[PDB]
RNA sequence: UUUU
């Protein structure tokens, strides 16, 4: 019961910060990993983000991952998958 | 192993 949504509202805007970073042109020019995890459309499990330090170093919280997303005009979300929104389909690439 |  030390949980309350009030004190989750800036680690929510640090977890967009960075995951709108993963998204950012500037890194999708040389992130091959991320590429080479992409399916056709540009989708990725929203669980792999989660999985890098940097997201995992904010939290754990599945549901304040998905919350920050839903804050964000760079990336879309459906069900369980994550892309950017602006012509996702020009950067994936062969595992 | 990763600002994957």
């Amino acid at each position: 019961h030390h949980h309350h949504h009030h004190s989750q509202e800036l680690l929510k805007d640090y977890i967009k910060r960075q995951i709108e970073y993963y998204f950012s042109v500037d890194n999708l020019e040389r992130d091959f990993f991320l590429r080479r995890k992409m399916d056709a459309d540009g989708f990725l499990p929203i669980t792999l983000i989660a999985s890098f330090h940097r997201v995992q170093a904010l939290t754990t919280d599945i549901s304040l991952i998905f919350a920050a997303l839903k804050d964000s005009k760079v990336v879309e979300i459906v069900d369980e998958k994550v892309r950017r929104r602006e012509e996702p389909e020009k950067w994936p690439l062969p595992p």
